[PDB]
């Protein structure tokens, strides 16, 4: 629950410190079901206004149906979108392919509406009917088809069946717009009283149940709904739940900025960037590293990531935050002579990178300016300071509360030669630029 | 009015000149309530059809509460989210979770349903009762629930319970599937006759509310909606409305093209291009540079972009429009040996790249052919010319009408020796590659 | 149908041969229209519960009237909006503010509902009128209102009007937050029903109907709907459909890896990777190269591209793929020192670049590991594996059943001096690297 931040003024760097990590190792794939009708092409002789209203809305459940038999055309149920993330899910909708795989979910389903079944690749799956739409169309709505001249009842069977097909027409929709895989789930995929009940009935331990439950809302935006199959009488789809093998390993989150000389021009001055910045975190005798920012979600001071996108580094990594000049690990930084103001808004604190003649300043919503940034990488934390301005663009200062450290050290920009320095390596490291320095030197 | 544009042959680049500003500075935000009714878990001992749809109708707004429940516990409403665009309103937000701000929102609204507001933090804030569902379930849905036997009252008291919980279900869905925060604005969340009131009635000068009311729908592409507090009967969602601080100043639109040697190849031919293009406009002595192009939107021809993802550039950036070579700005190149074919849409025409056998030609609808481009970066406008192909892709030209200008010149990629020239600088500079070349040149 | 696949570890490269063609060179564009009614702000003395349902219903007509007339004032309808994918669509959208353009289109329809026209500007169009919303509204609903007092007529006509009204409101949402550019089209832009109409009746040959029809959700996701105008009681929006005049040309699908030197450190290791991965098709003499991912969707064995977003390359560009030393093409690589291991999951199987300490696996479902690999770049195929794992990433390879290559041959690092090997290359080429190492052997 402790958040710490520590500025490091010789590589014009920053980490926040104090996470607890929730990392998504595995997949649960489940099954859910909606009991439909198969129906013939019944048409009543007479121009009713209470039927009509029924002839338009069971057009709506066969438009829906046969859109959805479109998306069981195409991918990602179909050969492409094996090696993605739905990989889980693709192999269990691949098997509901095979017969009578859905004469087996439709058997376990008739008499409690929702269990596990054990299909014929050996998965253990939980199946869930949340939609039992043949029962109400066959009691309440074919008899009255049948005669040949259908009745003329009350109206409110048709606002009761409206009800019943509304959840089944937003499915299609969300699918049909989504390429037959939608993310995050909708409730309209698996209800918050259903997908509750999923994560209550799964494999998993009483600790990551409660984890789960108390962050549904991230859950869903992990998560993701394939549509399969119209077959017999079922609709199939499934919904892939994230399992986060990593709990409470401590995390990090790297920031950098541009590191230049202080000269005002009109002229050279040279500028390294530490590199590799995003979020760190222990995995495994080993640290997880997350590049990509939409890959790791922050709730509280929990960080949900995801690892199908991120790289395994050595422990030595953490090294370039204490000294990036020691040899156990290779940093890595980028070199460039663009000498433009910014800033980084981190955790508990802002860097402002302020070069040329640029107006760089840290205000208070009261009281005013407070502080005037100089050439050069500096820093402030977020106590009493709302807002930065660098050149014309504002920044507001994340509020959330923690204690800053300040690690003076003399920027690392001054020890090289600018007549010597590279000043335009893309992705190089400390190593790599000293050498490539002392290569000129002959 | 007047839209121009030049074409710099000698830097394979061409500029839009004649755009109108609009950047926004600002945010405005707004408190969006609806007024909820806290029930008990009431039933009835009966069957009935006509309340049985009741029943059925209760739960989605007994559902819609419990999902947006969900999205309270979640960001950004709590701790992260702070450090965006959404600051402004996270701020208000968390105005609302102390007390009894709830309890002051709710009494300034009970008789006008729309009113302005002080909290304790010190700010006035427009709220807005947009539906008063409360007023409704009370009075005609509670007394017939209590009786401990449900009345068989008209079915026209579903169907109007179904138009007022509408609105909430939509809200609701959208906020569920967008962890609470949408843009653009839908009108479920802001009507358009509640959108322009809002606007009519914000601090801000009668010519900024012509301005956002003649574009309306680039204002709600750029708003926010942002999800808060289910507390007392009180439904409240903050929408953040944009400012723009900075208007009618000069905007222009910088297009680049790689620039080469002309040499058949199958051989070693170098390039460079000009970097750093996008939208730049003048904003208060400097000159504000825009280069993701998702920031920009373009209306007619006024340019309304966001300062947040802008960077302060002096205003001798236009430099490397005249005079690339001029040392009050270093203008920065990139450079390579890829000689590969391509074209650039530009505001008033097309730079067209054409290298190696590849086959490039403006054409005409009805007239065909008009024009085959030789070896090197050339331009045409969109005077008589409709398509361009680069070849097999083929480019529409925009149709929009202003004058171009061509302005000739020797390209600056014939003034370097290509056996000293550095062909693979990713981020250089005009007096970065001159001096790399004077180190080789020992 | 074939599918197979050569992997090359001298370049740590893999091909997937045995895909065909798709490519969209044209576009093909079509009118909808909505029969609307103008009314006057009629209104009535009393308040009657079946009335006043009418009203609020009355006013979701009048709303989303005004907010695509809102949607009529903004882009991409005027002004911006020409140099991208829409501008086929545009051209037809601005024909229609032409008179009496609106007047030719609403003569063809009265009698079949769906008919072809010819426009001022040339271009034969196919026009639809999906709903006639004005027959409804002026035979049932204008001459109750027009009375001054209103009938208590059966609620079913209410229940009518909300079906009739529903198919309108949809579309004005979905326009209304895309900024009147919707992209996949959905249902309610075009139907099931209306899109293979559509399709059956476009001026192609009956082989592209074919193609067309059996991937209509395919097409969905390449067409785009462009609001217009709201003129004269018809509301007309443009649907653009894709037009592939590319079709069953050889595709081929190139994967790259990072190569390196085994060594373990903390260290200095060099290191290339073949760039310029993607998707390749033969395309008019020449080869088309999609490198963005997002262009190309892979259904079955056939690709579907967007030739907006390709470079022509010449054929020579295959060779790379046998032999990278070629002079014929200068194939392109770019190099660096990150030893960081990773895995790249083909079609038939997986690349893993293991360097370090990192424990690279390939495992079986049932079995377990069944592959432990070395340093340096290897290839496994899908036959027998079902897992990848490197590091802490696990990576699930796709089963597609085809035959695999393994090309032997010693990897290209191995050629290179480390002393004088430049190991920071953006984006380079075989003879830049060997001549920039010639320049620094003097
Ligand atoms: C952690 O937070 C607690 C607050 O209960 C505080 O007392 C303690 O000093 C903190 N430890 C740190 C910041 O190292
Ligand atoms: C600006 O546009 C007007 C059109 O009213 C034209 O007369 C004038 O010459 C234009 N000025 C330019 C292009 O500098
Ligand atoms: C192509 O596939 C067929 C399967 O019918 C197979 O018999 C043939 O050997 C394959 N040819 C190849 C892989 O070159």
């Amino acid at each position: 629950q402790n958040i710490t931040e520590e500025f490091y003024q010789s590589t014009c760097s920053a980490v926040s410190k104090g996470y607890l990590s929730a990392l998504r190792t595995g997949w649960y794939t489940s099954v859910i079901t909606i009991e439909l009708s198969n129906i013939k092409e019944n048409k009543c002789n007479g121009t009713d206004a209470k039927v009509k209203l029924i002839k338009q809305e069971l057009d709506k459940y066969k438009n829906a149906v046969t859109e959805l038999q479109l998306l069981m055309q195409s991918t990602p149920a179909t050969n492409n979108g094996s090696g993605s993330a739905i990989a889980s899910g693709v192999a269990v909708c691949k098997v509901l392919h095979l017969e009578g795989e859905v004469n087996k979910i439709k058997s376990a389903l008739l008499s409690t509406n929702k269990a596990v079944v054990s299909l014929s690749n050996g998965v253990s799956v939980l199946t869930f009917k949340v939609l039992d739409l043949k029962n109400y169309i066959d009691k309440q709505l074919l008899p009255i088809l049948n005669k040949q001249s259908c009745s003329i009842s009350n109206i409110e069977t048709v606002i009761e069946f409206q009800q019943k097909n509304n959840r089944l027409l937003e499915i299609t929709r969300e699918f049909s717009v989504n390429a037959g895989v939608t993310t995050p789930v909708s409730t309209y995929m698996l209800t918050n009283s259903e997908l509750l009940s999923l994560i209550n009935d799964m494999p998993i331990t009483n600790d990551q149940k409660k984890l789960m439950s108390n962050n549904v809302q991230i859950v869903r935006q992990q998560s993701y709904s394939i549509m399969c199959i119209i077959k017999e009488e079922v609709l199939a789809y499934v919904v892939q739940l994230p399992l986060y093998g990593v709990i409470d390993t401590p995390c990090w989150k790297l920031h950098t900025s541009p590191l230049c000389t202080t000269n005002t021009k009109e002229g050279s001055n040279i500028c390294l960037t530490r590199t590799d910045r995003g979020w760190y975190c222990d995995n495994a005798g080993s640290v997880s590293f997350f590049p990509q920012a939409e890959t790791c979600k922050v709730q509280s001071n929990r960080v949900f990531c995801d690892t199908m996108n991120s790289r395994t580094l050595p422990s030595e990594v953490n090294l370039c935050n204490v000294d990036i000049f020691n040899p156990k690990y290779d940093c890595k930084i980028m070199t460039s002579k663009t000498d433009v103001s910014s800033s980084v808004i981190t955790s508990l604190g802002a860097i402002v990178s302020c070069y040329g003649k640029t107006k760089c300043t840290a205000s208070n919503k009261n009281r005013g300016i407070i502080k005037t940034f100089s050439n050069g990488c500096d820093y402030v934390s977020n106590k009493g300071v709302d807002t930065v301005s660098v050149g014309n663009t504002l920044y507001y200062v994340n509020k959330q509360e923690g204690k800053s450290l300040y690690v003076k050290g003399e920027p690392i920009i001054n020890f090289y030669d600018p007549l010597v320095f590279p000043s335009d390596e893309f992705d190089a490291s400390i190593s790599q630029v000293n050498e490539k320095i002392n290569q000129s030197l002959a």
